[PDB]
RNA sequence: UACAAGAGCCUUUCUGUUG
RNA sequence: CAACAGAAAGGCUCUUGUU
């Protein structure tokens, strides 16, 4: 198709250099980070046993990422002031609030994992909907032996939940629609699986509060089981707004929409509504207060070895129908196998997003993912409204929108943070 | 669950032919 | 009611070296 040029993503710190991707990877090495905020205070902690991951195993790892991140601009100073050992999902309420009641300013906590576990569930929900800090989780297996790039988006992680910024892009190469205060949100609904008829659906947003979009602001509702559109956007969509015009101290002139876990027989259903309730909270906010609107929607629905598609692939025929919009787009390559990377489709929009700009734009995003160095499948704000109602499926692990909707609220310091990175 | 897709199995949901 | 499907959403179980 029309593989489209990564931007310059750009590295801060002394050097100010930059790591120009290659083949939808780049490196880590001798770039630091462009807001690498200062660790002062941070935690790890092993909920992994003791007899597969060592203390000697968790300090060796601990000092290989500090040093990483010396490189990456990162200063993590000393030894950190916790490391103990628990597990279980009843044992998190009382070590979290004591990283919560011990460390004033503290900003992140880490735990280590061994795998699938509700313990998982259980930090999520206590750091995004209980507590108020953000949370880390990283596998038992790639604490043991950590290659360089581990390290490196292990960091990255870091780096974008305590609140900096891992690396803005291109200024001069991004596009004009970062020439005002802008906005991008995230939209994704999560349904009750199959066989059950009480359980709630989930409504998750998220949302954008700087200039360049690496901090992002998200929250979550619970809604009729398996609904497919969004129950309450206009609530917080404003809340998402109100918080903008707290962090960029402007009035937002573009939106964007990014709409997930919608299948394709009912994209018309979640338009007529989300839409006009993203009206319903732009109009109920201020007087004359009318910004445009676009809704596309993403579907996670030659290079290398393996001889998938580049990243930027376009192409417009043989796959769709001729008729209607039907704009057939994506924005990754795959490493091994068979590649189907996502699926971006424009139903008309508002801002007059122009196609090569909407397209450089969400390859930024995929490029402005903050947890790999890598080009990914589905933009930034989509994969945050994804992993957002992935943790709202983690929110009601033993628990309409009743306490359903209470348990899921976002705490209040834990929209500004990026919990869900 | 560093990220990233891929592959095997089970639902239970929606659109087709036939019924 | 059943059958040949395609798509969506969960749960599991295996691999890659992307520095
Ligand atoms: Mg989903």
């Amino acid at each position: 198709g029309r593989v489209l040029q990564p931007p310059s993503i750009l590295y801060g710190g002394r050097n100010k250099a930059i790591a120009t991707p290659v083949q939808g990877v780049w490196d880590m090495r001798n770039k630091q980070f462009h807001t690498g905020i200062e660790i002062k205070v941070w935690a790890i902690a092993c909920f992994a046993p003791q007899r597969q991951c060592t203390e000697v195993h968790l300090k060796s790892f601990t000092e290989q990422l500090r040093k990483i991140s010396r490189d990456a601009g990162m200063p993590i100073q000393g030894q950190p002031c916790f490391c103990k050992y628990a597990q279980g999902a009843d044992s998190v309420e009382p070590m979290f609030r004591h990283l919560k009641n011990t460390y004033a300013g503290l900003q992140l906590v880490v735990v280590i994992l061994p795998g699938k576990t509700p313990v998982y569930a259980e930090v999520k929900r206590v750091g995004d909907t209980v507590l108020g800090m953000a949370t880390q989780c990283v596998q038992m297996k790639n604490v043991q032996r950590t290659t360089p790039q581990t390290l490196s988006n292990l960091c990255l992680k870091i780096n974008v939940k305590l609140g900096g910024v891992n690396n803005i892009l291109l200024p001069q190469g991004r596009p004009p629609v970062f020439q005002q205060p802008v906005i991008f949100l995230g939209a994704d609904v999560t349904h009750p699986p199959a066989g059950d008829g009480k359980k709630p659906s989930i409504a998750a947003v998220v949302g954008s509060m700087d200039a360049h979009p690496n901090r992002y602001c998200a929250t979550v509702r619970v809604q009729q089981h398996r609904q497919e559109i969004i129950q309450d956007l206009a609530a917080m969509v404003r809340e998402l707004l109100i918080q903008f015009y707290k962090s960029t101290r402007f009035k937002p002139t573009r939106i964007i929409f990014y709409r997930a876990g919608v299948s394709e027989g009912q994209f018309q259903q979640v338009l007529h509504h989300e839409l006009l309730a993203i009206r319903e909270a732009c109009i109920k906010l201020e007087k004359d207060y009318q910004p445009g609107i676009t809704f596309i929607v993403v579907q996670k629905r030659r290079v290398g070895k393996s001889g998938n598609i580049p990243a930027g692939t376009t192409v417009d025929t043989k796959i769709t129908h001729p008729t209607e919009f039907d704009f057939y787009l994506c924005s990754h390559a795959g490493i091994q196998g068979t590649s189907r990377p996502s699926h971006y489709h424009v139903l008309w929009d508002d801002n007059r997003f122009s196609s090569d700009e909407l397209q450089i734009l969400t390859y930024q995003l995929c490029h402005t993912y903050v947890r790999c160095t890598r080009s990914v499948s589905i933009p930034a704000p989509a994969y945050y409204a994804h992993l957002v109602a992935f943790r709202a499926r983690y929110h009601l692990v033993d628990k309409d929108h009743q306490a359903l909707a209470k348990a899921v609220q976002v705490h209040q310091d834990t929209l500004r943070t990026m919990y869900f990175a």
